[PDB]
C-alpha cells in the first residue's frame, strides 16, 4: 500500500480533551463551531436523532479540518461516538416559538432527557454536564437528578448570556468595550432575570451611587430598559432571524473555556440555590460561581439591595411552581 | 447625564476604522464567513448587508450580543452601501445559491443581475478595497465583479479552490493518517465539476506520492486515489442533499483567504484569478491558479508545472468557464 | 532566475498596523515577543544604539516567522526604520537598581529622551507615543513636552502592570482566576501608588463592604500587605533574577492589543489629570482611561474616599516636585 | 474571613494538561514564555538548580497570570513540583559557546542528564520527553537510554528549527511566507545537517525541476548558500547576543502544540534512524516523524537522491564516532 511506502508505523487512541455536543439545531452547530475556533478540544463528537441532518453538519465541519486544531470530528445518532468526552453539552430539545414561554418546553424536554442523561453518562463518567436546552435551570436540575453526579458537575449555561447582552448594551450607552463595563444579570435564564444595579460598574465606580434612581422608572435615562432588552433578546431575535444561534454559541464556548482550561473564572450560571436568601427547596438558577475542572467548586454570595434579594426570590418561586409538578 | 458623570471625553475622534470587513449576503455562507472573521480577530469594524430588512437586524443583534467574547468592537448593518464605507475588504456572498443536484453554473445569470446593482454600491463606498467573490460560479463572478468594479486585477479575487483544495487535503489526511496540514495537493481550474487535482505535486514532507505509485489518480491505480478528487467535486452536493446547504467549510476557506489579505501574510492559494498568457490561454478567463495574496490582493502567480494531461484537464476547465463567461449581458 | 521560473510578478508598498519597540534590552525584547503572539501588528521595527546586539536580536526573531503571523521583522539604528508606525515603545534607558528608586534615573532617561523622541515622531504622523522607560509618569510628561503631540497620543505604560500583580495576588488569597478580581492601583508606577480599597470587588461584590477595615492597619487580614507586596514587587524580581521583563512585557502588549484593536477597554495608564482631584498642574500619573486607537480618548472619574484622594494627591505632589526639575 | 463571608466553598487538585521545563536560562524561559502565550498547559512547573534565579523566573512569570490562561505556574529544585507532566522539556546544561561547535558540550551534559532524567521519570514515569539541549540528537539518545522509556516518548527537539530558518531563508528570496515555502533539513541538528534539495518546493512546484543543479557547486544560483546560513545561524546569533532564544523557544512550542493537541503533524525532529538508510547503530537525528499525544508514532521514508543519501549517512557517522565513546 502507498501509505507503507511512505510510512513505516512505529507504534500500536485515547483523546485527552473531548467535548460532545447533543443536538445539531443552530444552538448545538454554533456551540461547536466557537468550541473549534477557540482550540478546547482534540476531538468533537456531535449526536442527533435526524441522520441525515447529522452526517452534514459532520462533514461540513471535517472539510474545515485544515484550517482547524481539533484532529478528529466524529458523529453518530449511538451514544458510544461520544465515550470519554471531557464535556458534553447539550442542545436537545424544543426551542421556543415567537411568543412562547422557555418554561413551555419543559414537558417535551424532561422527556427528552430523560433518554439523552442516562446515555450520556454511561459513556463518559468522568464528564462534566453543560445544559444548554431550555428552561435550562429546571433542566439543570433535571439532568442532576437523573444523572447521578454531583451538583458541582452538572452546569447550566444560566445567565452568561443575559449577563453579555446586559454588558453589551451597557458598553453602547457609555462608548466602552464590554469587558470593562460590569454587570450581572441573575436569576432565571428568562423573563424573571434579575438586574444586580447595585453591582453595575466601571472601573470599580458604582453607576447606582453615581445615579441612584438608576435601573429604576424615575431613572431619567430609563436604564431598566436596558434589563428589558435583555429579557426580550431571544423574543427579538426570533421575531427576526426565527431562531438565535450566535450570542449563546459563544457564551457556551466561553463556560466550555472555564472548564476545559480550569481557570476559576465567576460566571453567572444554573446551580442549586437551597440555603441562600432563603430559598428551602432544591431550586436552580443563575448565581455568580467560580467555574473549572470540577465544574463549579464554589458560590459567591452577592450582597444584594432589599429589591434585588426579593426579585431574586420571586424567581426562585416562579422556577419552583414549575418545578414541583415535575415527574421523571 | 450619567456618561458624562462618569467620564470626561478628550477630543472627538475621526471614527475611520483601519481593519473594516464587510460580508455582503447574510445567508448560511455569509454568516458561516461573519463568525470565522470575528473568531479569528481580523477586523476592527464588520458590516452586514442584505435585502431581507428583518433576516439582516437579526443576524447583526445575534452577533453584536456575543461582543463580550469578541475583538471587533463595532459590528453594523443596513440594506444601504453606506454603512460599508471604507472596507479593507468586502466579501460577497449574495444571491441564488444551489439545490439540491444543481450546478453551480445554473445560478449564472440571476448572480450577474444581481452583481449589477451590488457592485457599484460597493466600490461608491470603498473604492480602495479588495473584492472577495464568494457567490457562485465563483470563477465567472470574479471577471463579472472585475469588469463591473473598474478595480486592477489583483484587488479582485474568487474564493476559488481554496475550499477545493482544503477538502483534498482532509480527505489525504483520513487515507494516510497525517493532519491535513502535513498533507500537501492542489485542486486547480474552476470551483466545480471540472477542477483538476494535480497529482504531480501531491506529497508528504516534499515525497511525491505519484513517485512511490506512478499510476496515482489514473484508472490503472490499484487504491483508486482518483476517488479522493471525486469526492472533493461531489462534496458539496453530498452535504447539500444532506443538510439542505454548506456553511462552516466554506466559511472557514473564506477567513483564511482574509487572514492572508488582511495581515499580508503572502501565502499562496488556489483562488480565482486571470489566467489569460498561462497554459496557452488567449482568453480573460478567470479560474483557480496558485496565488500570493495580501495586503494589494493578488500581487503574483505560482507556474505550476502540469504534466500534459493536467494541462488538458486545466485548458478543458477553462474552456467550459470561457463558454459561459464571453456570451455575458452586462 | 529560479524565482521568475517560478513566479509571475503581476504588481509593483506601504505597512497598515506597524509598532515599532525602542531599546532591545530584556523589557524591550518581552514586548517585542508578546506582539509578535499576540498577532497585532504586519510590521515590527526594533531600534537601539549597539549595532550587533540589536542585529542579533532581530535575526532571532526573524528565526522564529514559520511560526509567527508578523511577515515583516526589521532592525536599524536609524529611525528611518521606524517609518509609518502606528505605535512606537519606549524602552529604552537605565533601569532602577536594589534599592533605588525608579525616580533617581529621571535625568539619565530624560537626556536619552532628548534624543529619541524628536527621531520617533519624525518618520510616523499616526503614531501612538507609549512610554516604558522609568520613572513612566514623568518620562510620559517629559515625551509629550519634546514630541509637541497632544495629550491622547502620550501614554505611560504606568500602573497597568501594578493592578495586574495586585488582580493576581488577590486571586491567589481568594482561589479565584485574576480576571474575576477586580481592583485598581492608581497613581505613581511606584512607591506613591495608590489601592483604590473602595473600588476592589468580585462579581460587583465590594470587599470594603464585608470588611470595612480592609486595607488599613486595623485589617485582621492585612490586605494592606497585598499593596505592599505591588511596591516591592519590581524589586523582589531585581533580587532574585537581576531584572523584569515578563509581567512587564504582558502588561505592555496588553495596552499595544487595545490601540492595535481600537478596543476601548480600560486600564490604569499614565496621562495629565490636571484638572481632577483638586490636582491645578500638568501632572501625568495613572487614572483608567479608556484605550483605543487615537490612544487615551476618554477618561474615568474614580469616586475616591476623602484617605484615598488624600494618597493620590501625595503621589501627584510626589510626581509634581520631580516635574520642577526637569530641565528642557 | 474575607474570603468565606464573599464566597460559599462547596468543593475541595489534579493538572490535566501539565507541562514542565527543566532550566531557566535563556533557552528554557522562551520555551515558557512561548507555551504560555500559546495556551498549551493548565499547569506550568520550573525546575533549576539556581534557587534565585528560578523563584526570580517564576514570580515575573506569575505577575503577568492576569494576561494568560495558564492558573498555575509553579517552581522548585524539587522535581516532586514536576509531578503528573504530560511533557517534560529539558533546555539545562552548558549553551554553544561563540565560535564552538554544539558538539563540545556533550560530556558535561551527559554528566547532567545522569540526574535530570532519573528525577523526571521518578515524578512523572508516562510523560513524553522533549530535549532541546545540546547536542540534542545525542542527548535525546542518552535521555531514551537513562529514562528506560520507550522510543516514541524520548524526541529531540532536532532540525524542527534548522527547516524553520531554510523555511524562513527560502521565503525572503522568494517573496512568499516560510509557511508557503517548503523544504526539510535533516540529519544533525548541526553542521552535517542535510538539505533535502529534492523536496524543496512551492505550491508542490519542485524548485529542482526548474533548477536541476538546485543546492550543488555547479548552481548558477547558488542556493547552498541558503543551507550554509542555516548552518551558521546559531554561530552568527551567538556571535550578535551572545546566545539563541526566541527562534528555539517558537520551535519547541510547536512541537509542544503538536504532542498536547495530538495533531500528527510531520516535524523534522531527533528520533533512532537504526534500519534506515543503511544505519545499523542506535543512532538518533531528524528525519520528517508524525508526532501526537504518544510522541513519535511514525516516521516518513523520504526518497533521498543518493548524494542526500551519503550526506545523511556522514551526518549519522559523525554523530556515531561522539556517542561510541560517551560512557553513562
Ligand atoms: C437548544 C435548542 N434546541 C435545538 O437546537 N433543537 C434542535 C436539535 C435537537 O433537538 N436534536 C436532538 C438531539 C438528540 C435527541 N434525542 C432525542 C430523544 S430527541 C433529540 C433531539
Ligand atoms: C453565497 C450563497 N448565497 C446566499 O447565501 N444567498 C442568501 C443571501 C443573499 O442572497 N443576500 C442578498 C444580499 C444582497 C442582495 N442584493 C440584491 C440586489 S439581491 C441580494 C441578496
Ligand atoms: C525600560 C528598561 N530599560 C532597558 O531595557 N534599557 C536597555 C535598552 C536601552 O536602553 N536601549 C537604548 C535604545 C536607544 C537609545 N538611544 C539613546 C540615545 S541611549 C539608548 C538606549
Ligand atoms: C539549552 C541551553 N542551556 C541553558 O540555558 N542552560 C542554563 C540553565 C541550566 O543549565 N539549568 C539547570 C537546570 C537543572 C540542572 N540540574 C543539574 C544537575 S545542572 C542543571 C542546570
Amino acid at each position: 500500500a502507498l501509505k507503507d511506502q511512505l510510512i513505516v508505523n512505529l507504534l500500536k487512541q485515547v483523546p485527552q480533551n473531548k467535548i460532545t455536543v447533543v443536538g445539531v439545531g443552530a444552538v448545538g452547530m454554533a456551540c461547536a463551531i466557537s468550541i473549534l475556533m477557540k482550540d478546547l478540544a482534540d476531538e468533537l463528537a456531535l449526536v442527533d436523532v435526524i441522520e441525515d441532518k447529522l452526517k452534514g453538519e459532520m462533514m461540513d465541519l471535517q472539510h474545515g479540518s485544515l484550517f482547524l486544531k481539533t484532529p478528529k470530528i466524529v458523529s453518530s445518532k449511538d451514544y458510544s461516538v461520544t465515550a470519554n468526552s471531557k464535556l458534553v453539552i447539550i442542545t436537545a430539545g424544543a426551542r421556543q416559538q415567537e411568543g412562547e414561554s422557555r418554561l413551555n418546553l419543559v414537558q417535551r424536554n424532561v422527556n427528552i432527557f430523560k433518554f439523552i442523561i442516562p446515555n450520556v453518562v454511561k459513556y463518559s463518567p468522568q464528564c462534566k454536564l453543560l445544559i444548554v436546552s431550555n428552561p435550562v435551570d429546571i433542566l439543570t436540575y433535571v439532568a442532576w437528578k437523573i444523572s447521578g453526579f454531583p451538583k458541582n458537575r452538572v452546569i447550566g449555561s444560566g445567565c452568561n448570556l443575559d449577563s453579555a447582552r446586559f454588558r453589551y448594551l451597557m458598553g453602547e450607552r457609555l462608548g466602552v468595550h464590554p469587558l470593562s463595563c460590569h454587570g450581572w444579570v441573575l436569576g432565571e435564564h428568562g423573563d424573571s432575570s434579575v438586574p444586580v444595579w447595585s453591582g453595575v460598574n466601571v472601573a470599580g465606580v458604582s453607576l447606582k451611587s453615581l445615579n441612584p434612581q438608576l435601573g429604576t422608572d424615575a431613572d431619567k435615562e430609563q436604564w431598566k430598559d436596558v434589563h428589558k432588552q435583555v429579557v426580550d433578546s431571544a423574543y427579538e431575535v426570533i421575531k427576526l432571524k426565527g431562531y438565535t444561534s450566535w450570542a449563546i454559541g459563544l457564551s457556551v464556548a466561553d463556560l466550555a473555556e472555564s472548564i476545559m482550561k480550569n481557570l476559576r473564572r465567576v460566571h453567572p450560571i444554573s446551580t442549586m440555590i437551597k440555603g441562600l436568601y432563603g430559598i428551602k427547596e432544591d431550586v436552580f438558577l443563575s448565581v455568580p460561581c467560580i467555574l473549572g475542572q470540577n465544574g463549579i467548586s464554589d458560590v459567591v454570595k452577592v450582597t444584594l439591595t432589599p429589591d434585588e434579594e426579593a426579585r431574586l426570590k420571586k424567581s426562585a418561586d416562579t422556577l419552583w411552581g414549575i418545578q414541583k409538578e415535575l415527574q421523571f
